[PDB]
């Protein structure tokens, strides 16, 4: 049971003001982990940190800022030391079908999904080296594997996100830090705002699981909290999809 | 926390008198099921009592016997009820490479690792239907997707074992039983005794992985428990490797 | 044709095509007699493979043989040997889905799915292999499945054999390529045959898999034509251990 | 049986000055193709062109320019017409290891082997779509899917791709235009040096395989072919691996 534990922690979850991350940051703190949430907007973070109880410290910042994603690691150490965990939850999809595809559209989206992840991991992973132990959750997608209507960029980033999570265990695993990728299905966030305003495709979407059901939030807590913790210290490298068995079918 | 237990549940473990098996039996036991523990041999089945503490029962039994799988099945639900549980580490290599197959090499394999599970699996599930909650944990391997040496009815059955395990998802997931398979990597057990013997082959095994060490057994408790537990109710139809990310290079 | 055109040359080889009778494997074994192989079919039914020969023209022999009989495939492999020698082609086509969901599944229709679908494969290539290596240059040609990754209604049985082609595919080559025998599997995707009548004989049913692909069809006959001489020519010589997916992009979504 | 045929299409091939690319211009203008070869060198160009006999042009153009790209687009049709196949071959590894990566290196590398690769269909698309029928060649490659040193940036673009891949045959595959990827192991080209430099890693290297050696240029030429031609209109959205078995093992 020990074995689950994030008490004594120190996590940095990234898109924690909303959806799935705002959730991954609240189970950590609940589970007594110190949680350092970065988000942009600082009246979405004191809700959450209002909600999310524990000890927890917000940030502010525009993650589309990669010349400043060095100057917010030193933010995010200086709370309550080095981060152990690091959850990269902020992600975006434009949505853009092929034809319609912008450079702009193009360009946030693998910036904050693939490039930001990779470089604020860069940053912190000196003083998970310095301890011999670290955690790495990133943030995988059915678009993965599976290209659904408007996804393309969304999918090309996180098919990068795969093969990143494979070369950041291949790069960091032999020095105590693991990194994995937890897969969500259909959950209800803002990224899926217009899969679940249709509720015919939202019951397609549930139909296409094997459970029948889309992800409720506490769904991604027993997940998130195995990829935290030492129970998956021989776990690395992998894609831990949490899917109702979306991709069994 | 509790989201992890296994605490009042019902396991039947087949391969419980050694290797992996052994280890998944003796950890659901410790950790509060009630273990019923299937394998050839009664002495080591009394032995792994022994070890094991809690409560649990042992029953010998040659699972390459399929004719008396349903009389087996009646026998594992007799001491604590219908299992909630069930963990499929009985298995065989036979390591005979492809132009050397025979007819019973190949047709045990199959038998063990492939048509067992399914068989069992079959007679068992109508106690979880009847509660509305199961698992099944079913044994992937590397060579569910990498071919080594003296292993094609080994890989044949392993590649057959994740798809099983997809369907079994399919087929029951609706139902509250989710299915599906860890993927350890190299361990040091009965069916690994070359991999190890030969201490050039088991460094070379070693450095393949991300982390750069072969599996411990505690390497599997952690696994193991997420996927017989609440905290993995969204998670079915997946292969979970636990191989130090072998599988990432 | 250009002289690249000959990489996909069949002509003056020999295969031998299970499964010749019907479906998909009938295609393939009309395909390569077309293209000038001489094809050995294997089939349950001497009268459909009288048909067969008569559609194919070109230079075939047929074998009516019950291939879930695993005791006589050693004198099955000596019968194909006999009209043109050695195959340096064998295209496993012969193959059942008894659509028995999980807990309908019966030990017989388990049992026959595994014999058909992975164990003859499996001992028909060892005892054809050798004139193979003979030669050091060798075609074997699995058929895997969208359920070699995807579970189906009714398919439990099918998925687990199909799962289980992919591995012994990728473990045919790791045994047999160093001596020139490539081995992978084509993966067609819903092509109209007998094993897939529910899936068509509902029109609501096939289109809704239509859908599910990327093009936005089904399958055709023709549409296997290519990948199998792909598969079973100089072209794909450094093609091994692959699962070839010939389904409109279903797997894509 | 021609259905491989290419005789009479317009291809584009980008990096068509070395390596793959080149090989796979020259195999197409040698098949009748009429090819566009484009990449940095107008002089490597030139060569290419007497190298390749049959009817081809040269645009010497630098891909990490995007802003220019729809105008190389037009460049493109202008000496044959709109192209019927486009094949990107044009790719970087800067080599830099996770700790090493710079702004620079990483960014590199996604705009030469991922954005390039999009923008450039998205401009050629429309005359396919006039037409019906439509090949894009991506490259994958075996880091795609397994991690090696010095990989990550490269990595991370190469399962970006194999994605971007599927979301083509999403958005295109509707309007005849089908969208595939060549997955090659290791060839003899620039981007591999140091694998090929050191004998015994070329040797190592060589030994994963299942055939036991190394790619050849020619090796290239059918895998080609059959996806450029009408020998391929049912298969859309595939990573083809021409790697002799390197990733069955």
């Amino acid at each position: 049971g020990y074995l689950f534990s994030v008490r004594g922690r120190v996590a940095c979850v990234t898109g924690a003001s909303s959806g799935l991350g705002r959730r991954a940051a609240t189970v950590l703190a609940q589970a007594g982990a110190q949680v350092v949430g970065v988000a942009r907007r600082a009246d979405a973070l004191a809700e959450w940190q209002a909600e999310a109880g524990g000890e927890t410290h917000a940030i502010p910042y525009d993650l589309s800022d990669r010349d400043g994603l060095e100057g917010l690691a030193r933010q995010v150490v200086d709370p309550f030391g080095a981060p152990d965990i690091l959850v990269h939850a902020a992600g975006i999809n434009t949505r853009q079908p092929a034809d319609e595809v912008t450079p702009e559209g193009w360009d946030i989206t693998l910036t904050l999904n693939l490039s930001v992840p990779f470089f604020l991991s860069q940053y912190l992973v000196p003083g998970m080296k310095a301890r011999g132990w670290g955690r790495i959750v990133n943030f995988a997608s059915l678009q993965t594997t599976r290209a659904f209507p408007g996804g393309i960029a969304y999918g090309a980033s996180k098919g990068g996100v795969a093969q990143m999570t494979r070369a950041m265990a291949e790069a960091w695993s032999p020095h105590g830090i693991t990194a994995n990728a937890l897969g969500p299905g259909f959950f209800r966030t803002e990224l899926t705002a217009p899969v679940f305003a249709d509720p015919e495709r939202a019951a397609r979407n549930a139909a296409q699981t094997c459970i029948g059901r889309n992800g409720e939030p506490e769904d991604l807590d027993g997940p998130l909290l195995f990829l935290c913790s030492q129970a998956s210290a021989y776990v690395t490298g992998q894609v831990l999809m949490v899917d109702g068995g979306y991709t069994a079918k």
